[PDB]
């Protein structure tokens, strides 16, 4: 069957077990079926992948893997040994087997080997044994498949895991030719689309890759991932992927925002898209409408609120990687126009103009009200009762509100170390606002 | 005696109780004595301050207040009712008293009333009873002082809490004149310096404020606060405050970084200063911190601290990379005695390598709690230096190539900041 769900596949602080249980609740609520465990910086997933879990760690994994079963979500355990492993040393191979067995005894029946972002060339001993980097990965992936008894679901993420990472192209890649041929027919292949973060995943691109790897891939979708930029959050709907892909694919797993509570939209809309033909804008409405209920006012026994419009504003400000939501783009166009047409100056060298200065002013007030809606959105969100949500999003909301606050001032006015060192180096690169509207 | 320690006084995710216990450990380890609880976004501290703590909330505060006593750290409970309180309605006043009693029964004997970020506002009904905003605040602050039995430590943070917030200046403020006169002698006054985030706290500025409020203030120090800027972290030493201030002050509480594990340097160096050379204090603190990791070297931490140093200053290795990159960009047009450009480019490209190395070893460390609290910030700097290294490379490879810097369709991280970033670029800052 078709895999649809979430991969916890991002860099940084991983999610905690209470959060993952709440995740399984939601995947079931929305009729998704899969979870792939692959947090890049849970140390025993990648950095110290040889190390067996301690007894108190094992108690938490088995408790987690059983919540997965309790909630009818399939649990796929991933391991990323590609960094420093010697493929031909059988102690390494045995260590990998030992590690998998251990998790299997916690009651896990599905697995994955990830070879994402790693040096293309092996050590000396390995070049001796294997003809290519591809051959080495397959050989151990197959061996491990078989050693585990050819389990229900088994995933392999290649080093050339998207269009732009294929040397020299997708169709003629010796690496992918080798995966297609030698990887055992029951092992599945993860693929992120044309790019690492794909704006669109066109059907023809999936036909093209499927030909060379001899099967339908499972999409690891980075569309809502935000690990690569401190300032970014993605609350927009699943988008750029035709429902026509579903027959051509073995699954879709989203790698979403690091901040757990910020993924309501990202996952609800994936679900909506799975069950459909699909309208991003309508899926967002469904998802925002449902999300609103999760934001209380606090209970009060002594005394002397977030709306749907607030959430719509918030999502349009923190939307998708290649697109702002309509209320965000509107405030942007309007502010550009105001700055451009600020010839309502006292030091005026066009005498004046009645009509053109009435328009500027009129549009400034209208804009100053839009800025108010941002401040209002922040105020009511900080007054909400679900603090877990407030905290997961606080810095992002504060930021936008403070900057809009300063933009409002600046427009009014028309009538320094910020970002820190990183900010200062950034301003000096001349591609700083190179994708701005 | 004299109050020195930490205020948990910032906006955002507050610290958790395990973190606060570990904090009390450290304050004692380093001979600090105080903690002020005032996280802006515990809902019952400020927004819904009338509300009593629930049973499960009360169980956690009692458990926390007793760890404070266990570790010989004084615990001061703050409350920020300034937003919507009616000062003249005695139900409001009673509600405030009810709330304080509740915390006292959790075993807490020290308190504070905060009136920080509030608009010089009275509702009517209040303007009827009280002649000014200042009069109204003191009247309830005094009443509450007395009602609690005039406790050991009691703090009052004024609305005019720093130089730039005093109308029209510090010396002639009717607001502060009124606080100085009518606030009872055993209540203390919190003050953040000339600014909200003070670069320096000069002695004369403290003499000046002490005169008008008729006592020595307790400094709420925002020097290492990072709640106001997503991209900023402060690992530099306590600085800009003369050791001559210590006799002129009733205390110093730092309001430090939101990310708990990032405050080792910020608090160790405060302690060192409480007994001064900033660069020697940093060395003491970085040397001690290195042990808590585990492979990460001292040179790695020195680089990291210099990259994320202080609000008005970068550390020497950071400022150096900056001046050198400015020079390279400025003098690129010559790509006769410009073997110096090339030479300086390679030398710079090696500096960028040390950043990548620092990040690599930090992600391989065994103290994951620390890694996570700082991960975003370290990734960011590494990615940006990585792109700076490229750009310098590209500048050099230009006598043999006329390719664009960005070649074709990019991944989103090439273009930083999102919508916030785009509005920022449109301001002149």
């Amino acid at each position: 069957h078709f895999l649809c769900g979430v991969v916890e596949g991002f860099y940084g602080r991983p999610w905690v077990m209470e959060q993952r249980k709440e995740l399984f609740r939601r995947l079931q609520k929305w009729e998704l079926n899969t979870y792939l465990y692959a947090p890049k910086d849970d140390y025993k997933h990648r950095m110290f992948w040889r190390e067996m879990y301690s007894v108190e760690e094992a108690e938490q994994l088995m408790t987690l893997i059983s919540a997965a079963r309790e909630y009818e979500i399939e649990f796929i355990y991933a391991i990323s040994p590609g960094l420093d492993i010697t493929f031909s040393n059988p102690k390494e191979v045995s260590t990998l087997k030992r590690k998998l067995d251990q998790v299997s005894q916690f009651g896990c029946r599905s697995f994955a080997l990830l070879f994402d972002n790693i040096d293309h060339n092996m050590c000396a001993a390995d070049k001796e044994v294997f003809s290519s980097f591809a051959h080495a990965q397959v050989s151990i992936t197959n061996e491990i498949y078989q050693y585990l008894g050819e389990p229900e679901t088994f995933l392999f993420c290649p080093t050339e895991y998207c269009g732009t990472f294929c040397y020299p192209n997708v169709s003629q890649s010796p690496y992918l030719r080798t995966v297609g041929e030698k990887l055992l027919p029951g092992i599945e292949v993860l693929w992120t689309g044309p790019k690492v973060v794909s704006k669109e995943i066109p059907v023809e691109s999936i036909e093209e890759v499927s030909k060379i790897i001899k099967r339908a891939p499972v999409i690891w979708d980075n569309i809502h991932a935000n690990d690569y930029d401190q300032k970014r959050l993605f609350l927009g709907p699943y988008k750029g992927r035709s429902t026509e892909l579903i027959p051509r694919l073995k699954g879709v797993l989203t790698n979403p925002n690091c901040e757990f509570e910020a993924n309501y939209v990202a996952i609800h809309t994936l679900a909506t898209w799975y069950k459909s033909l699909y309208s991003p804008q309508m899926a967002l409405k469904l998802a925002l409408t449902e999300w609103l209920q999760e934001f209380g006012v606090p209970h009060q026994y002594s005394s002397r609120s977030v709306t749907l419009e607030d959430l719509q504003l918030l999502a349009d400000l923190f939307y998708l990687p290649y697109e702002h939501g309509p209320k965000g783009a509107q405030m942007l166009r309007e502010f550009q126009w105001l700055r451009a047409n600020s010839s309502v100056v006292s030091v005026n060298c066009k005498g004046k103009d009645s009509e053109k200065i009435e328009e500027w002013r009129s549009r400034a007030a209208k804009f100053e009200e839009m800025c108010g809606l941002v401040m209002g959105m922040f105020t009511r969100l900080s007054n909400c009762a679900n603090r877990t949500i407030l905290y997961d999003m606080y810095s992002y909301v504060w930021d936008i509100k403070s900057i809009m606050s300063m933009v409002k001032s600046f427009v009014q006015w028309l009538g320094a170390f910020r970002g820190g060192l990183a900010g200062e180096f950034q301003r000096l690169l001349p591609i700083d606002g190179a994708n701005d509207l």
